[PDB]
């Protein structure tokens, strides 16, 4: 229950906490809460413990909480136990875990009684929410505006609920538009026409890049939580649909590409993959789109199932269910785009699917604790060849992983190498087919110094003969020059031509923050972005690398 | 108002066959919290009134009260209508349930005000299954190793009808040719159906508590050589029937916990547990209760093919690699039961029930092609009844409960290409209640039954309509009437004649004089060249006699 660098990232429900519920009748040997008592506890609960417990509390990478566990346990030790708090949740906007003795009475009454599931969000919500402002044919043929779209940059501005378009040369900020509240990610549509965004608390905007003030023109709530959304990425199939994950309800929805249209709603409510067991709360994580077939890939996480939907019929619905490992969060294409390599994070573990023959085909031990790639490193190994990579959360270590069956079979999906980089708490690697660097962040870790910095690997130096590869240190935080608070690095973008990476220098609300933008060949500073409306940036997302998935 | 209950809770031909869970009932809940306004009942009070919801309503209005084909019933909702309202409406009664072994659907006084109070409270979800569960439950009695390699019994097999002697948890194996109760096999609880490998030397029976067991017609004397718990109510199982898969696969289909399971063919080894709770089809919402119904084998491709009621799915589940799953979720009608394939064994004809709709899916392209209103008042086919019609080409028929009618659908898109998929004929057979129609390739007779007909003289007799003498003139063929419950000279009670089933060779076809469990019952079995009374089964062993399953017929989908 205490502080760990890797236990930082669990879901905080405060979306669904908002909700008022009824408080429960308690049974024999149970006192009751009052609806207030009750409703603080819960509002506690989904911020603070639901992440890992489950709002169901069934478990997820925490050990399940149902009455009849709680029950055996006592008042007296769930008391004492939640006395010592609980693991702070992502900084700058997370908990600090600590609670009160009023807080803690609440809490450990809260966990004896009868939890209700939240409501469900089905057709008819979605229906109800879902606003179509500008028609398709009322949209423009062409691109009416003169921004060169492709090395634009979608910017989440997480507190201020919007996203900055930003020119990728020369950084002017082209627009700001408004979602509502916290975006966790851009996705753009195979042809880079269409951006999509979607909200913490389930809410999807589509914008038209064509028109000459590029605005939301479709808008629809997909449910409760959420931070997932992909387009479709086959050829032939560009613009054609849209997909949307959910932590609540368990659920993904394929909606249409141009309309923003609910089309299809899968639950992800099942059976894990391993012990064979229903699971009430398997949370959508990553989504991808497959470059080999029609088919979305999706990640879910607690019972550990890889999905290949198929989208050339929603009626009868083909999709191929993959075992794989439980946890699993999120992952990237390898090179070639044929292969999905993803991490189990709470197990350690990369798991490789063969998109092309719709099967898994290897699951790894990175030898680290906590493997966060993001979309992960895809690079030429001097000496290993084609490789993916991805950092930790949990410690310090950089592993490689081969992706080249046919070229380098005695290298594929093995782990070849593991070496440190600034500490732990890193969360994104980064590279570009065009630069011959790797950076990696440690937006995490404790120590402000290496929180507000960025370690960076030459991949041509890299000989892969067991020793730890140099690497050199960029003060991002220092050349954005922020003084209040110590501002967090995060997550590298690079622009269209892989010349230029971005970072986001991650402050409080009512803080400072910047982006700062680095010259791929020099590793020295380019430019730093500071505006008003800048505030708390967070994810970059440039137009080109998104649609194509060059990463 | 109360009084409305009148109407919903009416005892109707078409109503009484929605699912008793009294396995379930059996398990004893604790009694939850009352909020504030609620009244609180004691353990024993809910427990009482808990296994008379499994019992009698939560066949409609679901174990979780989310609602099935009756509405939902859950806290928010009754609280609303509060204690007087429903107190009011049960006491008018609920809708009985199946004959001989159904309830009344009376309710006394103390009762009614139990099922008030139990409707206010919160309810917990019974507990789940899965594969911890499952393989406590497995035994293996007689590893494959260890069994014969050759039929050590001089049993016709093929010609061999499995009997289902509901309420004694039992099955008669019973010959084709001398009638001879062979063998009479326990199994614990009530057997729902029973299906046979491909090779026709396993026969597989689903308990109505979710017991399965695996019989070697090998043995010198056939007796379970494997079992296991795949839920806690289940109605259907069925095995792979896809050429080169013979004798790999088994698969059961419960309706609590909402799951299927495939297991191994030879030793019941559970291997792939999957949920089918999810969104409807049509509204696409959550239901959190979509039960299994029929599930049937492809003879297409390595795949089951497996009916989801509440949410209108029918899933075409691909055996070859249960790691990698493949599965083609079929959006079709809700409320999908029962079905059949048609003569070429390709297509799969299903009825969603309460909505009176006949689904009909490619199993060879798997995707839906249609889905046709019969125009009769809901449709229970069991497998269906396959035959060339003289005028109209290969039809597929069912008869319906809520009415008299038999109507034919065009099985030929290729041969009939106008007629196919499209209700041919309607027309009526003896009257309402009906449960099973029936013919072979070797008859020219489709027999058609109507056991759950208010009148005696009619739920004890079959309509047997000559295909030759059809004609496509769109008047009604006449029926003969065979007084099947006369000839049977039992004199007890109003047993109720139920399901024809043929012998191999298609020249005999018998059918279940089901009486209750402490009176005497028969199996009547009609020459079919003749339609007269060739032999009647009774035995002091015969309690209960249901569903009945030749060897060759079943393992072959000959129907
Ligand atoms: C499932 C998931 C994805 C994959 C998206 C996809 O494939 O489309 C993802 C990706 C991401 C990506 C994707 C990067 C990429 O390059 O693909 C970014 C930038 C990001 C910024 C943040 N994430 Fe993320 N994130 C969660 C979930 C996820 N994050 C959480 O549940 C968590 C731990 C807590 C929460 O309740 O939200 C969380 C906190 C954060 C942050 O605090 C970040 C740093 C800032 C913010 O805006 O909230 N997450
Ligand atoms: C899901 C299902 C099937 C499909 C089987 C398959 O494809 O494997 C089926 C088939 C059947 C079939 C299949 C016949 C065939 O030729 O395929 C028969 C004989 C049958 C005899 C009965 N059924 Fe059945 N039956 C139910 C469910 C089902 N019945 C119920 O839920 C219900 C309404 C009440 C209950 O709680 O069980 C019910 C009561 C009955 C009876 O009362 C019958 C008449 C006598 C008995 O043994 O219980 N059901
Ligand atoms: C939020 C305030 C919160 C509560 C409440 C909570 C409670 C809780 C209890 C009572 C236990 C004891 C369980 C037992 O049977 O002994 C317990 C245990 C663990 N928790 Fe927890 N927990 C809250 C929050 C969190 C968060 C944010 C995490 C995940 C980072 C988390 C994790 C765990 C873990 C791990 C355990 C130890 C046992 C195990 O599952 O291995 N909890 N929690
Ligand atoms: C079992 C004894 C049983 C109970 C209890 C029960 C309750 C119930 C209530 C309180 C209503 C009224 C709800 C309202 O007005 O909002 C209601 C309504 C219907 N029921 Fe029922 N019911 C019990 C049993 C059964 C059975 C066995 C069936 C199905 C054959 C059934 C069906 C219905 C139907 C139909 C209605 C009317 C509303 C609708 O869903 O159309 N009930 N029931």
């Amino acid at each position: 229950h205490k502080t760990r660098t890797d236990n930082r990232y669990e879901p905080s429900l405060d979306n669904l906490a908002q909700q008022d519920v009824a408080a429960p009748g308690a049974p024999e040997g149970v006192t009751a809460l009052s609806d207030a008592q009750y409703n603080e506890a819960n509002k506690i609960y989904f911020e603070r413990c639901a992440g890992c417990h489950g709002v169901l509390r069934k478990g997820a990478t925490g050990k399940a909480l149902t009455p009849d566990l709680t029950r055996d346990l006592g008042f007296d030790y769930l008391q004492s136990f939640i006395t010592y708090a609980s693991p702070a949740g992502m900084p700058n906007w997370g908990t600090s875990g600590e609670l009160s003795a009023e807080q803690v009475d609440l809490m450990a009454n809260y966990l004896l009684l009868d939890p209700a599931a939240p409501p469900e969000f089905g057709m008819k919500e979605m229906r109800e929410s879902w606003k179509v402002h500008v028609a398709p044919e009322d949209r423009p043929t062409q691109q009416m505006n003169d921004w060169d779209l492709e090395n634009l940059f979608s910017v989440t501005l997480r507190d201020a609920g919007q996203i900055a378009l930003i020119d990728g040369s020369t950084y002017e900020i082209k627009t700001v538009l408004d979602t509502g509240y916290a975006v966790h990610i851009s996705r753009l549509s195979a042809s880079g026409r269409y951006l999509f965004v979607i909200g913490r608390d389930g809410k999807v905007n589509m914008i038209d890049l064509w028109m000459k003030e590029p605005t939301t023109v479709a808008e629809i709530k997909i449910g409760s939580e959420a931070r997932s959304i992909e387009t479709s990425k086959m050829e032939g199939w560009e613009d054609k649909y849209a997909i949307a994950g959910a932590y609540w309800p368990p659920q993904y929805v394929i909606m249409d590409g141009e309309t923003l249209e609910p089309k299809k709603i899968q639950s992800t409510r099942g059976m894990t993959y391993d012990e064979q067991e229903y699971h009430p709360e398997p949370r959508v994580a990553a989504i991808l789109a497959s470059h080999y077939r029609p088919e979305f890939i999706v990640n879910v996480k607690e019972t550990g199932k890889i999905l290949l939907v198929d989208y050339t019929d929603l009626n009868n619905l083909k999709t191929t269910e993959i075992s794989a490992e439980r946890f699993l969060h999120d992952g990237g294409l390898d090179g070639s785009h044929r292969y999905f390599i993803t991490a189990a994070n709470a197990r350690n573990k990369l798991v490789v699917i063969d998109t092309k023959e719709g099967k898994l085909v290897a699951i790894e031990d990175t030898g680290g604790q906590t493997p966060h790639p993001g979309r992960g490193a895809n690079f030429v190994h001097p000496t290993f060849g084609p490789v993916w990579a991805t950092s930790h959360m949990g410690d310090d270590s950089v592993a490689l992983i081969g992706t080249d069956p046919e070229g380098h079979p005695d290298n594929a999906w093995k782990i070849l190498d593991s070496f440190p980089a600034l500490g732990g708490g890193s969360l994104f690697i980064k590279t570009h087919p065009n630069s011959q660097y790797l950076y990696v962040d440690a937006t995490l870790n404790p120590e402000a110094e290496i929180s507000g910095s960025v370690a960076v690997f030459d991949i041509k130096a890299m000989t892969g003969d067991g020793s730890d590869p140099e690497f050199k240190t960029l003060p991002i935080a220092e050349w954005a020059g922020i003084t209040e608070g110590q501002p967090r690095v995060v997550q590298g973008e690079f622009n269209k031509d892989g010349t230029e990476v971005w970072f986001s220098v991650w402050n409080g609300k009512d803080q400072e923050s910047a982006l700062v933008v680095v010259d791929d060949k020099t590793l020295e500073l380019k430019h730093v972005i500071k505006d008003e409306r800048l505030v708390t940036p967070t994810g970059k997302f440039n137009v080109y690398n998104t649609m194509t998935d060059t990463y």
